[PDB]
């Protein structure tokens, strides 16, 4: 009620800045107000470590941070992920 964060927008956001492979959003949302889980396979991580990772990640839903409790992500390119086995 009220809220103008949701996992369709991260969702929205995430896909239109980093065009994941696979993209797995876990709605956390609670009392501190909009939280989310973002498991994430993308190309865009390629040649970036994990701090340098996470910027991009808050970069495309920075406009949405203030509105956010909390956010939380794993940040895997494609190649991790097949060698992680999905
Ligand atoms: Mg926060």
């Amino acid at each position: 009620p009220g809220s103008m964060v949701s996992k369709s927008i991260v969702e929205e956001r995430l896909r239109s800045m980093l065009s994941p492979q696979f993209l797995k959003v876990t709605d956390n949302s609670g009392g501190c107000g909009a939280a989310f889980n973002a498991y994430i396979v993308s190309q865009q991580f390629e040649g970036k470590g994990l701090l340098d990772r996470q910027r991009l990640v808050n970069s495309a839903i920075a406009a949405e941070m203030p509105q956010i409790h909390a956010f939380t992500m794993k940040c895997l390119t494609p190649g991790e992920w097949e060698a992680k086995n999905r």
